[PDB]
This record gives C-alpha cells, structure tokens and sequence, in this order.
C-alpha cells in the first residue's frame, strides 16, 4: 500500500519484545519499506486461501496473542533479508529485491510451514507438536531459502536433488540463526517444536541420527515417502556441512573445520554458480570442491576439508 514508513512494537511467539517496520495509511500495516521492494505480512485467518489480507492494526502496537506469529514472520523475514544482503550481496530471493510475502494463521492446527512458489506460509501448530512456526528464526530462513534455491539452482523437490534442496534450507536457516546470534545451534526448529518437551528439535545437523535421519550415504532412504526422503536424506548433506564448519571425526574420517562463514561462502557459491535442477549428491560434492577452489585455491585447507567431509558421509 502507499503510505509512510513507521516503526511499531510488539511481542513475538516466545514473548520477546521487538520493533517492526510498518506502513501507515489509515491503519498500520505489516509492510516494511526499508528492505528492497518491501516485506509484506498477511493474515490467512485460519483459512487456506492465500495470501489473505495484508495485516492491518489500528495502533501500531502488536502485543495481542493473535499478533505474535505475524510479528515474528515479519521480523525474521527482515533478518533473513539482511543476512543475504550483508553476507552474500544478494538482494532478496531473486537477486533483484523482489517483495517478500508471508501469510500466518494458515489453516487450523497446522503443523508445518512452506514456500508455495510465490510466498511463505506458516501454520500455528496444534499447540502440542508445534507452536506457531514463525517463532523459529531457522524455520523462517529455511522457508525463504527455498525461494533462493528455486530462483538459482532450481533443485527438483524429489530424491537426491530434493534432499540437497532441503539441506540448503537447513544450512542457511542455521547460518541465519547464528547471524542473529540468539541461542544459535545446529538443530532445526527447536524454538517452536514440542512445547512440552525440552531439548528436542525437528532435525539435528550435528547428529542427524538423533532423530532417525541418516548420517552416511550407506544409510540413505530409497523409498517413496516424503518425496523420496527429502527431509530424511538431507541429514547426509547436513552432516557434511556441519563437519566442514565445525570439524570432527565421523565413521573414522577426520575433518578439519573451517568455520561457519567459509561454509556459507562455499555453499552459497555452489548453489548459485554450479548446482542444477537435477544435481545429485556426487555432483554437490564436485560443486562444493570447485566453489572452495574458486574462493581459496586448489591447494587450500578449505578444499581439503570439503573433500574430507564428503568422504566422512560416504559421498564420492
Ligand atoms: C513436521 C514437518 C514440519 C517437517 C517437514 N517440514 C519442514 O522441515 C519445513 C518446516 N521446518 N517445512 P518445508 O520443508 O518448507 C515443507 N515444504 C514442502 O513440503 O513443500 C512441498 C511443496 C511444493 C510446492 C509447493 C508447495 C509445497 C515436512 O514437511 O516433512
Ligand atoms: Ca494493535
Ligand atoms: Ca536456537
Ligand atoms: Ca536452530
Ligand atoms: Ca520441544
Ligand atoms: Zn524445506
């Protein structure tokens, strides 16, 4: 909408107060004009029609329980935009400052979030498996990263290419969580998953097997569930990325860690310069090796560590 840029205040899903960029024109709307061509947050009103209504508020204060998922979807989309711009010199998901749209209160008791080809969509959860999913910065960044992937490598959402697609979203979701630097970890979704159980998460990148996901190619899933295991076999790539950053010895193979920032540079370059819609795990290894070679040189430690990490997870 046309209006003037304003700054509201509210509370997110976890009860934390934050400022949000809004737009005033009769109402105060969740429209942040400070980033690209805007970040826009919508109310789906417990229905499944999308996007719903651009979120309107009478007083620019967003402290109601119903407001909390919208506050966090809007704010964490901003953080994710900042990460891609400041760290990778990428302007929004398309690289040309496309408007970022999110809808909250999608459906009833909906235990998921997704990118629908055009926008982000967040359920509220059923209150037992999940609380509203936009409360997780890693979840928000995971979703926006699907848009980045779709505009760049275009990895098809099935089998190995789809597991790479998922892992890319977990990797950058985690790197955005570290960028914001509030309780960062290598787990996915811990802030919104199972409010009655402490210490768990949807997936672990450091130990995928903790939640039944493979941590070696020899343990990959080859059935048809979950689009051929896209959220299962992502564990093999997530583990490789964790090893590249943090190091470790895994199935007897030692990896010298190079840190998060270099992990992000290597995988961002692989995603945007080398991967294709049909890339498999072996091709991802080659893309990561080439990306590290471009950035750091063929004789570098960074190249050596990429190779060790893919060796450790059985990907040649
Ligand atoms: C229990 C759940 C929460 C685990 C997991 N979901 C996730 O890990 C993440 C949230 N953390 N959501 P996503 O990967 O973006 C789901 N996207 C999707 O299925 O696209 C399918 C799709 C394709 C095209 C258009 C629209 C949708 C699952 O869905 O199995
Ligand atoms: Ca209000
Ligand atoms: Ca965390
Ligand atoms: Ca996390
Ligand atoms: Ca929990
Ligand atoms: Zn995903």
């Amino acid at each position: 909408i046309t209006g003037t840029s304003t700054v509201g205040v509210g509370r997110g899903v976890l009860g934390d107060q934050k400022n949000i960029n809004t737009t005033y024109s009769t109402y105060y709307y969740l429209q942040d004009n400070t980033r690209g061509n805007g970040i826009f947050t919508y109310d789906a009103k417990y229905r499944t029609t999308l996007p719903g209504s651009l979120w309107a508020d009478a007083d620019n204060q967003f402290f109601a329980s119903y407001d909390a998922p919208a506050v966090d979807a809007h704010y964490y989309a901003g953080v994710t935009y900042d990460y891609y711009k400041n760290v990778h010199n990428r302007l929004s998901y398309d690289g040309n400052n496309a408007a970022i749209r999110s809808s909250v209160h999608y459906s009833q008791g909906y235990n998921n979030a997704f990118w629908n080809g055009s926008q982000m969509v967040y359920g509220d959860g059923d209150g037992q498996t999940f609380i509203p999913l936009s409360g997780g910065i890693d979840v928000v960044a995971h979703e926006l990263t699907h848009a980045v992937t779709d505009y760049t490598a275009g990895l098809i959402y099935q089998n190995e290419s789809g597991a790479i697609n998922e892992a890319i979203s977990d990797i950058f979701g985690t790197l955005v969580e570290f960028y914001a630097n509030k309780n960062p970890d290598w787990e996915i979704g811990e802030d919104v998953y199972t409010p009655g159980i402490s210490g768990d998460s949807l997936r672990s990148m450091s130990d995928p097997a903790k939640y039944g996901d493979p941590d070696h190619y020899s343990k990959r899933y080859t059935g048809t569930q979950d689009n051929g295991g896209v959220h299962i076999n992502s564990g093999i790539i997530n583990k490789a990325a964790y090893l590249i950053s943090q190091g470790g010895t895994h199935y007897g193979v030692s990896v010298v860690g190079i840190g998060r920032d270099k992990l992000g540079k290597i995988f961002y370059r692989a995603l945007t310069q080398y991967l294709t819609p049909t890339s498999n795990f072996s091709q991802l290894r080659a893309a990561a090796v080439q990306s590290a070679t471009d950035l750091y040189g063929s004789t570098s430690q960074e190249v050596a560590s990429v190779k060790q990490a893919f060796d450790a997870v059985g990907v040649k």
